[PDB]
């Protein structure tokens, strides 16, 4: 370890502290940098090779934390809570921390391992028919999104969650049991108790369910409107009128956003076709036509361009050799001030043009506050992340603005064209906002013990079924791991966030839609070259998580917590046009035959 990043002796007061912090946020981007660097490599090329290195840097990352959170407590243990300068309070807190530090070294290794074995796992394994094998990314998304067989969207829901799921089981219990070992000597009942503290909220749980109350009228809407579409398509044999939607049959692997099933659901077909991605097609876009069309947007607020490093650095399209890469979407910040990269194996569709929107939200978060010191370089909150690049796609995705950019012959402003609209958003939005607030749910019960390993898929399914209505299309038992098919889990990333976000960013939105000067419906807002909103955004990235989220937020959009108003506010009108569709069809909102599960296709897996 390098004398250089160990820390310095300091006066026990809060002036010595301001220099302790100086001299730590120094040292910190040095082992930061090492640590994304070696991710980096292996994230792009997953090899043993690449594991060990990554495994290395991990070690380095755990020494120095240990070093600078020791000295931290022994320096100022009983006084920094008392210090004057809250920015300081914040860094303080933060380096006393030690998260897995705690570890002894021969468990920090098996962790740093874990994590390793569960990205592999995860971000390799295929699905095989009978020599050819089919991955996630592109091959079973583009089944999940456009396939309307019963069997073929069977066949690849099972094979992926049998595949990812079944090998991870084994060892994220051994994670969950060394991550909670990790944050006890922190003084946190379990990992959970960690992530949760993030928003400094202090009834932060029941601010969320007090949400999901005010938004869950909107999805059992949504939910009961798209199983009448399925329905038809599928037959009563498959569909239950009463029960949870089959989980294979909502366009996507997870059942988490329902955008790709658009064209089984839209009302209105003869209307203009929103789903923009055979024009994209037609028109010959490549995943640099849509990262510089979003960098473009960016730039219109007079937000940063995208630096030259991340062009030269980024990987934007799924190596073409024989190479293994993560090709979940991610944003990187190396810590160094100059390297920003974006790795997405980036497909011409509209809604990974939104992902493009969201990570490149992510770049510019990262360039508004590299100045800051590490400790701040985040978000407000983790949400606030989250929420940027959604924000400006939704400008993007309006009807108006994909005119402007040539996606779209001119829409007529009638109210077909606002409904097929809104739809088509509540799939997107709406449809997430019960699964963005379960997955945690799920982990956190895992974290508190409440979920042993012999009941992982007994209360995935529980809370699958309770909050977004689905059930599983073949029998589960505690050999699957479903949870663990999702990317998330097996890759150690928390999901609140995402529920988060998905509010947020509709209040994000309305401030600056009223900042813009915009004055119509609230969905037909874009933002696009309104210096006046790049500024107020801008006020909040350059932020980082200096100030309380609380207080950011205030000066943003008027109030200091999360409010669903402004997202009711935005779907309204579909909202008002979903009730009416469904008491015209006699729906039942909800699925009372909660044990309903669909059969099985005659020949299965044959033919
Ligand atoms: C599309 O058309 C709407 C008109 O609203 C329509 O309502 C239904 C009957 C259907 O025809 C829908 O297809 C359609 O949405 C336009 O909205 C209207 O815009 C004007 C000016 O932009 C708004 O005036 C403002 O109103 C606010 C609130 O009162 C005031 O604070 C302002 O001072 C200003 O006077 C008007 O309120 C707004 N109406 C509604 C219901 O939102 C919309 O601009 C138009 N868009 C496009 C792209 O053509
Ligand atoms: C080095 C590193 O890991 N960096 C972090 C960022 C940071 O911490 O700074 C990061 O890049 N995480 C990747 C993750 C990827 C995505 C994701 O997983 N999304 C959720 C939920 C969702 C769905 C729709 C939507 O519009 C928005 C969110 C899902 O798809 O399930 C996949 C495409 C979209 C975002 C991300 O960017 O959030
Ligand atoms: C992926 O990583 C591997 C290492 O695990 C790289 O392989 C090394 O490549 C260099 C330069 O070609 C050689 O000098 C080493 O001997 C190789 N080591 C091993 C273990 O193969 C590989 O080049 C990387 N691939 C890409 C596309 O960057
Ligand atoms: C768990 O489930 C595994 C999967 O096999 C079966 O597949 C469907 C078609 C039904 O037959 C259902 O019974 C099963 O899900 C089994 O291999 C395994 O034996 C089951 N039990 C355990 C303890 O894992
Ligand atoms: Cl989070
Ligand atoms: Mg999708
Ligand atoms: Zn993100």
């Amino acid at each position: 370890l390098d004398p250089g990043l160990q820390p310095g002796q300091f006066s026990a007061d809060e002036a010595g502290a301001q220099l302790f912090a100086q001299s730590y946020q120094s040292s910190a981007e040095q082992v930061l940098f090492q640590s994304v660097a070696a991710s980096w490599a292996h994230d792009t090329n997953i090899t043993a090779e690449n594991a060990r290195r990554q495994e290395e840097a991990a070690l380095l990352s755990q020494e120095f934390a240990e070093a600078w959170g020791q000295k931290a407590k022994e320096l100022y243990e009983p006084i920094w809570q008392q210090f004057t300068d809250p920015q300081l309070r914040r860094i303080i807190g933060a380096v006393r921390t030690l998260g897995s530090a705690n570890l002894p070294l021969a468990k920090r290794q098996q962790y740093n391992a874990l994590l390793s074995q569960m990205s592999r796992i995860y971000s390799t394994a295929k699905v095989c028919l009978t020599a050819t094998c089919w991955s996630l990314d592109p091959d079973l998304t583009n089944i999940l999104a456009s396939s309307r067989s019963y069997a073929m969207l069977l066949f690849a829901w099972e094979g992926w969650h049998n595949a990812a799921g079944i090998p991870l089981k084994p060892l994220y219990e051994d994670f969950t049991a060394l991550s909670n070992e990790a944050y006890k000597q922190d003084g946190f009942t379990d990992t959970g108790a960690y992530w949760r503290s993030w928003y400094n909220s202090p009834t932060f749980e029941d601010d969320l369910e007090h949400l999901y109350q005010q938004l869950e009228p909107l999805y059992l809407n949504l939910h009961a409107f798209v199983r009448r579409a399925l329905h038809r398509r599928y037959g009563d044999r498959y569909i239950n009128l009463r029960g949870p939607i089959p989980a294979h049959l909502l366009g996507d692997m997870w059942a988490q956003s329902w955008e790709n099933i658009y064209d089984m659901v839209v009302p209105f077909p003869d209307k203009p076709n929103l789903d923009v991605t055979s024009t994209m097609l037609q028109q010959g876009w490549q995943a640099t036509h849509m990262f510089r069309v979003a960098e473009e947007f960016f730039t219109s607020l007079e937000l940063s361009p995208m630096p030259p490093e991340f062009w030269e650095g980024s990987m934007l399209e799924k190596p073409a050799d024989g190479r293994e890469v993560v090709c979940h979407a991610s944003a990187w910040d190396f810590y160094n001030r100059k390297d920003f990269r974006i790795k997405q194996c980036t497909r011409v569709t509209m809604d990974q043009l939104s992902t493009v929107h969201h990570e490149m939200g992510h770049i510019q978060y990262y360039l508004q506050y590299k100045d800051l010191p590490v400790s701040l370089r985040r978000g407000a909150n983790p949400g606030f992340h989250e929420a940027i690049g959604d924000v400006l796609a939704l400008s993007v995705s309006t009807p108006e603005h994909l005119h402007k950019i040539g996606l779209l012959d001119r829409v007529t402003n009638d109210t077909e064209s606002d409904i097929n609209y809104l739809l088509k958003m509540a799939l997107e939005k709406i449809a997430f906002l019960p699964f963005g607030y379960l997955v945690d749910q799920w982990r956190w019960g895992v974290f508190s013990g409440r979920t042993p390993p012999s009941r992982y898929n007994f209360d995935w399914w529980y809370l699958r079924t309770k909050y977004q209505g689905i059930c599983p299309p073949v029998t589960r038992n505690e050999t699957h791991f479903d949870a663990g098919a999702k990317f998330h889990v097996p890759n150690v990333t928390p999901y609140i966030r995402y529920f988060v976000s998905f509010v947020l960013q509709f209040q994000f939105h309305e401030a600056l839609c009223k900042e813009a000067g915009y004055e119509g419906p609230l969905h037909q807002c874009d933002i696009y070259r309104s210096t006046k909103a790049g500024a107020k955004l801008r006020k909040v990235l350059r932020a980082g998580s200096s100030r309380p989220w609380q207080e950011v937020l205030k000066d943003m959009v008027g109030l200091d917590a999360l409010d669903a108003q402004p997202l009711l506010k935005y779907f309204q009108l579909v909202t008002q046009w979903l009730q009416e569709q469904n008491q015209q069809n006699g729906e039942v909102l909800g699925w009372p035959e909660y044990q309903w599960h669909p059969p099985l296709p005659d020949n299965y897996p044959e033919g």
